[PDB]
């Protein structure tokens, strides 16, 4: 997250790091068994990190839990990155509690103008790398479709949004992919890509979770 805040420990208790021997991606607790993430986030051999905090430190909090199952979209095109959703089981259920929870999926699609909240522990340099320990958070509004698509011509499906600020300056980034965006309490987006981070013009492009609800809840029904 470029030109975010600390987002203080446990606050964002849906928020999962996805773990194969080092944090890559962001995910979002949807049940106790079941995290919600993006498909170009797939690895073989995931661990789930819940209730994180500084991703480098066992601070007390934590469920680290092995994944038994991932599931990427059927209709997932790592090319366009069209339906960048995955789902990941967890080999055991997490333990709800105070510090890890699940988030709710929407029942309507969110509205251009809302402001969500977008977390991770992705790069926070618009211009080189720095990586931070603690979990960051930024609140960005959904752009139009036109603007979204003003921005990026001829790359933005009806399964995508934007998010952030055409001046630049905050976004999400590498390594904040897959994890959630939440307006209204509940999962509307999935961080997926953008040109760059922060840069002007070039705001962060989302899957569009409503789209995806009832994928979702056929597949948690059958796995
Ligand atoms: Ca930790």
């Amino acid at each position: 997250i470029v030109g975010g805040y600390t987002c203080g420990a446990n606050t964002v208790p849906y928020q999962v790091s996805l773990n194969s021997g080092y944090h890559f991606c962001g995910g979002s607790l949807i049940n106790s068994q079941w995290v919600v993430s993006a498909a170009h986030c797939y690895k073989s051999g995931i661990q789930v990190r819940l209730g994180e905090d500084n991703i480098n430190v066992v601070e007390g909090n934590e469920q680290f839990i092995s994944a038994s199952k991932s599931i990427v979209h059927p209709s997932y095109n790592s090319n366009t990155l069209n339906n960048d959703i995955m789902l990941i089981k967890l080999k055991s259920a997490a333990s709800l509690n105070s510090r890890v929870a699940s988030i709710s999926l929407p029942t309507s699609c969110a509205s251009a103008g809302t402001q969500c909240l977008i977390s991770g522990w992705g790069n926070t340099k618009s211009s080189g790398t720095s990586y931070p320990d603690v979990l960051k958070c930024l609140k960005a509004p959904i752009l139009s479709d036109s603007s979204c698509k003003s921005a990026y011509p001829g790359q933005i499906t009806s399964n995508m949004f934007c998010a952030g600020y055409l001046e630049g300056g905050k976004d999400s980034c590498q390594g904040d992919s897959g994890g959630p965006v939440v307006c209204s309490g509940k999962l509307q987006g999935i961080v997926s890509w953008g040109s760059g981070c922060a840069q002007k013009n070039k705001p962060g492009v989302y899957t569009k979770v409503c789209n995806y609800v009832s994928w979702i809840k056929q597949t948690i029904a059958s796995n």
